[PDB]
């Protein structure tokens, strides 16, 4: 009588930890979401073949609304295991799930997968300097969210890097990809005209981590907006002030402009 | 011709990702550096066992300063796997080995693994609302470190959370306890007396994250200060003002007291 939240990983099957793949191979009933986030290099049969388990994909309202209808009465009387994209606490609310499974009398354990946020190591910016993250969501119909950007003018003043999580709609397929991302927010920039996003600004491009050949590109707005960053899922980051470091490994590495080696100190 | 840098993830021998432990296992030289960080519940040779290889450890100055040297050349004719603690490049320095890579005509890879950055989810609070990072180090003869204490403040006061390494003694294998930062903070609190570590200050203390029962401890410092957290590591959190669910969170999941529903939300 206990639930395993299960981290996935970030590209495919294989991004799982041993430890997840071994407790998910000995579980009773093994559940699933895939709308919190994208794992381009795998689908539901490789990783049901690895696991050895036939998986029940739940939809977000499933889970939000019924995950104590639909998982936890199953977790009261064997093993079961949730899996997620990525890691299974970060970027979405599962966390409150937990709290669910108390009330229910139920023991949960989360096992850890690597996770977007951790990998934007790979862009060579530092991982501490990053500030306040946020999600640039698609508008719907004439609902145009704007917070985002506000979260990148608040680092932005403080010399932080700004980590924006892009929308998905999994039941649409809609992977929101850097390129959209950038345009809206020209658009908010446009009507806050705070100076906070413009076709100057440098930004960091991060494309389907966890494969071995992701898509790393650092550039101007006016530069990248237009570039194809290859398949989803895509990550948008917009560096605060830049440490030597970064931007030679940033240049060397992401093609950003030489230019960038002189910072303004 | 490729070097791979492989995350060995959390805390044992488990924690590194399927795909980790299968490309290591197909490498021709296997090497691994335990100063940047330790795997606290797993020995070199539990992680050697595993992979089947024999795995050849890098000191600080090896891989600082003679990396090109004693690693590259082999990966010039070789497949060769480079392990470490945790999510690579997630260390400030080893973005700068990508470029030595480069530099050598050698192509290098990663492969993710957990890290403490993503896996304080478990603490339950929203990573969104992480500011900058920073590490609490001990006090040496003329060096006295306070900066930890700003950031702490900068971040509090723009009501995100301040994720905090603990120093370590890699090579020594000591770590610094929640307890002693806890101690080092109201120190500096009393220096600074900016009012941002007291005893009333809520604490979130994290410890051995990958394990299947890590701890998870939320409270005040004049409760917790002296409260026994385990083995380390340690992973210090001072969050910043409270969304009603990570509060909740804390209570049920944290033992966290009730006050904080009314009090830090
Ligand atoms: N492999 C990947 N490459 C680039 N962006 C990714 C990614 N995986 C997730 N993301 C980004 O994060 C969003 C999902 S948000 C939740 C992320 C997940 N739990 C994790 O820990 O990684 C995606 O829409 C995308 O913008
Ligand atoms: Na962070």
């Amino acid at each position: 009588m206990v639930l395993y939240f299960i981290g996935l990983g970030l590209y495919d099957e294989r991004d799982i930890t041993v430890k997840g793949l071994e407790i998910a191979k000995k579980c009773d009933y093994v559940f699933a979401e895939f709308y919190t986030s994208l794992m381009a290099g795998t689908t539901l049969g490789r990783i049901q073949k690895l696991i050895g388990k036939e998986i029940r994909v739940l939809s977000r309202e499933d889970v939000e609304l019924n995950f104590e209808n639909i998982v936890l009465p199953l977790a009261k009387e064997n093993d079961v295991a949730f899996l997620t994209p990525g890691d299974p606490l970060v970027a979405t609310t599962h966390a409150e799930l937990r709290i669910r499974a108390k009330r229910a009398g139920v023991e949960s354990y989360v096992i850890h997968a690597p996770s977007i946020y951790s990998a934007v190591g790979i862009t060579g910016l530092h991982i501490y300097k990053f500030g306040k993250s946020a999600t640039v969501a698609y508008p719907m119909g004439n609902w145009f969210p704007t917070s985002y950007y506000d979260v990148i003018k608040e680092n932005a003043e403080r010399g932080l890097h700004t980590l924006l999580f892009l929308d998905i709609k999994a039941e649409k397929r809609m992977y929101m990809t850097a390129n959209e991302a950038m345009e809206l927010l020209l658009k908010v920039e446009d009507m806050k005209k705070g100076g906070v996003f413009t076709d100057d600004t440098l930004v960091v491009v991060l494309a389907r981590a966890g494969s071995l050949n992701p898509t790393i590109r650092a550039g101007y707005v006016k530069d990248l907006i237009r570039e194809d960053f290859g398949d989803p899922p895509h990550i948008l980051i917009v560096p605060g002030k830049l440490h030597i470091v970064e931007a030679e490994y940033l240049v060397e590495i992401a093609g950003a402009p030489r230019e960038i080696l002189r910072v303004n100190v």
